[PDB]
């Protein structure tokens, strides 16, 4: 069996790229995974996986479809998201938010360009294309192979008066889509971890950290010289409160790391927004002032914890602030994981050549669907090409990409044959 | 469960005598398909009874809803027929397992069918719920006058917001007056409601004063 | 024709085992009761064929919908369970009888139900038909070059527009080539339908020159 | 039982007239019966009949409402209709248009005044207060007795230009009603008769009789003198056909009188309207010129034979001209009437004080929902108090109407209990 689906897969090679591209080109930032979960939607149906929307909003859904077996079999499930990171208009967080790198992506070689290839319709387009290889090739499974593709991967999440349809992202994303039927008996999320398998993966905290200053002064009577740390201007506090808190992210991962059979997982910690005052207003200074930091977590960090450091190392510069957590989501490790760890590792000799190896501590250490997964039972661990986009890899190998489809095949073939 | 049968046929046409089981009608089928799963039913929550130390967890099921067919073109019969089962789990059951449960007695009576799951949920114990089972204990002591009891096993056996919560790690159980509504109980003795109230008041000065 | 049960419970507190004519969740009554008027159904057909001038008619039964509770909440089951019936009557039937019929079916069963009818219509023999029959014989000999034969069976019970003409005194007959949609056929032959305009064609110069 | 209701019905004389008053004064010409008809509902609701809508528009719709008996008797229905005759701006037909009786009720006497009371809220509220007589009494019937109050009973038909919902009547009227539920073992129509019954009624035909001429000249060319039959002027011939057509009317009449059991049936001719040319752009006469004709048919007449009489008394004239029809319906008598008129026979008797008498022959040669139920195998008759609207009585007594409402009743408790 393995070689006729192998044989096919190279049949496939450039639908292998133009799905890739065709995807990778549709503008589909977190928020607008739409047109992207459209196109996946036909793409699927035009193969007779028979796909579905699963969503909450009409025009931000994921998409499960499913290549059906004869029966009496495990189900493996794919996994991919529809979201990539970066709007077209972004200038809030990059320098050049026009990089044609950030908003398209072509075949200039035998490589494939684009953040959104490499996060995420590469992989993606792997798996649709394995499972296309297997239909076509009308390869033996007893079990289902289940393909799930979701909004709302990345992490973005409504806070104070962002909330709602355009904010919302993984509530609504994958693990929407396994409460409401996706389920399988083992799961494999794809994306690019350099083809080293890991099924472990860090939770999160988000914490608004306000500090309060006062009183609030027309610029003409404002009082110098005084210490920033009693200054009456908030963002003067605040820029002291930074560099503390940064010192104590520097000893945070250092003193969480932790080791774990998936991964080693590093936690890291970053100040991802700031903002105190109106650009339109400012005649006044501010008397709060605002950031809002993201704290990864192992999977045995407890979050009330962490706040509580946080709110030491303000307490500890005799500042008043107030430390209140927007997020908290859980990290896990695998469990129940062998069957599909040994499916993956046996395919992964036959087409990489050599034994898999530890993933880095990033890609353990940050968030992927494997959590939603796992959190539900359904064992779930992370395989696919390249180097991870947070990196940031800007690109794919074609060749890689082909590799990584025929492992996935071959993985299903071992475990959808296998009884539960 | 949607069952498939079949071919539709204008009613002038409908063929009969026909064994239910054969039915071409799918409504038909799914009659004998309800029972099959009634009896299943009364089965399904014997085996799977749990006894925790939280309480004792009695699963049961129900069907739910039906339709098949469209009640403004009815004359020509639907070939194929839905109904929707409310299967719950005790914390220990992967529902994968029931989908397959059902998917057989599907098979033992030769019928096709598509037994599709559009709803997963995880029932939880709490772990590490001792703090807050003392706190309310030597509450409700203190204001109902004697020890709590073990509660009925459909009080454990639902869906109750512990579950996110325990789900996520904060440690959870429900306490409260009156008698379950899905029982069900249409009224609250307002002494009961406060000494609930006082219960709640002394849980909480209890407990948040200890130090975790 | 609904059929009550209840009361309504939480799927948790839904008790079982119990029989399937006693049950509380309506659905299940209503697949006994389903089932039983299939039976009925059966005998219908038999006892109600009647032989007329015009053709034989076997009037049959179906069960065109069924529906109960409602998809999107199914935690408690459904008090009552409705399906939709298509009687068929042969000209000569009360559909007042015939409701009072399936009313007995159900209680026979010991079922408290809702036996309500939506539609009703009145099926006709045509009279003083002979004219028609006549012109529309010679052309028919002329053209397909054999006798008529008698209809089927389900072509002299269904609905067609004839009834209302007859129910307004204009006599009429029903006529063309190929076979009926409800069996159902799937095609024409270009022949018999170039048959059938001749047919149709010469009827009409026959017939419309005979003086009322 | 007899007396217990008897006496009870004397408990709502006040209710009776409220009811008879309150409906009278909805607007409720035929095309606007909506308003009447969802207070009729309302107060169907409020007193435990548990309505239902049956119409093709959601603001044209009969309502069905019934009293439940214990099983196993004959069940009647009793009818009447929603629609007034008069719109508020008819002055199309009126010469005073304005009258206070077109378009209102009151109590200014023992009598109720209001030509929609006549026709017809009057007879529906006195069987509208029978249920409730019965209901509030718990008489004991076996039968049901079902609650039919119809709208479009009315002749107005749909012509030329005016189709749809605006112009339909008896089409989506108690026919509809019928055939989508509201069926009895018998029917007795609530109208007006004088307290004498009928089981017969009329069909009708509707001719549009358009005569040709020409040809059209700009005024100051028109030719002159020329004969009236031979005038190019289109209004003109019509004027003639008009008078021949008058007189075949005379004689129509008498040669298809017809007696039958159900009365006798005097069918009459009406020139409904005309209309040639069009009143702002007169400068050119026109060619051609229309009437509309009413002609009743008696249950034995076939339509295409008077069209056939139309059709040659305008050949006679040398005329040519275009007879058709655009509407038809057919009058029967009722069959198997007998225990109802048996059981109607014996109340009337007991509360009026002699026997019936033959219905007029203009009440049973017009157009009743008795028609319907009849063509649908439901033997029916009509009985009411007052003389009839197109009489045109402007009144009822409350006394004739308070008597209605026994003989309703008594009639309901004898049938009612009898079995089929
Ligand atoms: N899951 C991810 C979420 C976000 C980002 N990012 O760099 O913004 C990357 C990944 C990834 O998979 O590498
Ligand atoms: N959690 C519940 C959910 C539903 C129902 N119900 O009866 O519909 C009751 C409860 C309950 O708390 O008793
Ligand atoms: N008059 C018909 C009405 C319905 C159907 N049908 O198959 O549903 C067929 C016919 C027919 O003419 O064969
Ligand atoms: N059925 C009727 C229809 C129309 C008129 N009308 O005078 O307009 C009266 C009656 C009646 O019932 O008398």
């Amino acid at each position: 069996d393995v070689a006729k689906v192998m044989k096919t897969l190279d049949g496939m090679r450039e639908g292998l790229i133009q799905t890739a591209v065709e995807l990778g080109s549709i503008e589909a930032p977190t928020g607008r995974e739409g047109a992207a979960g459209d196109y996946v939607y036909e793409w699927m149906a035009r193969n007779g996986f028979g796909p579905e929307r699963v969503g909450v909003f009409d025009d931000r859904f994921n998409v499960v479809g499913r290549l059906r077996g004869t029966g009496g079999g495990a189900s493996l499930s794919f996994n991919s998201h529809l979201d990539t990171i970066m709007a077209r208009e972004d200038t809030a967080r990059f320098a050049d938010a026009n990089d044609r790198i950030y908003h398209e992506a072509w075949h200039e070689e035998g490589r494939i360009y684009g953040y959104s290839v490499v996060n995420c319709k590469g992989p993606m387009a792997c798996w649709l294309i394995a499972a296309k290889a297997l239909k076509e090739a009308g390869a033996a499974l007893k079990g289902d192979v289940v393909l799930t593709a979701v909004c709302g991967e990345i992490d973005c999440e409504p806070v104070d008066e962002f909330q709602g349809h355009d904010y919302l992202a993984e509530d609504i994303g994958a693990r929407y889509a396994i409460s409401h039927g996706a389920i399988s008996d083992y799961a494999l999320v794809a994306e690019a971890t350099n083809f080293k398998p890991a099924w472990v993966e860090a939770g999160k905290v988000f914490l608004k950290v306000t500090v309060f200053a006062g009183p609030s002064r027309y610029t003409p009577y404002v009082p110098r010289p005084v210490a920033a740390l009693d200054s009456p201007n908030a963002i003067v506090r605040m820029a002291k409160l930074v560099e503390a808190l940064e010192e104590w992210a520097d000893n945070y991962e250092k003193r969480y790391t932790r080791e774990y059979g998936g991964g080693t997982v590093v936690p890291k910690v970053a100040i991802g927004a700031i903002r105190g005052g109106v650009p339109y207003k400012i005649y006044r200074f501010p008397e709060l002032c605002s950031i809002y930091m993201d704290i990864r977590l192992n999977p045995d960090t407890n979050p009330l914890v962490v706040q509580r450091e946080v709110e030491a190392v303000v307490s500890k510069l005799g500042l008043k602030a107030e430390v209140k957590p927007f997020l908290f989501r859980r990290g896990y490790e695998a469990q129940g994981i062998e069957p599909l760890q040994n499916a993956l590792e046996v395919a992964h000799r036959e087409v990489v050549g050599r034994p898999t190896e530890r993933p880095g501590s990033p890609e353990c250490s940050m968030w992927r669907d494997t959590n939603p997964y796992n959190e539900l039972g359904i064992p779930s661990l992370t395989y696919g090409c390249g180097g991870g986009a947070g990196g940031g890899n800007t690109y794919f190998l074609v060749d890689d990409m082909l590799k990584a489809a025929k492992v996935y095949a071959m993985t299903a073939m071992d475990l959808c044959n296998r009884t539960p």
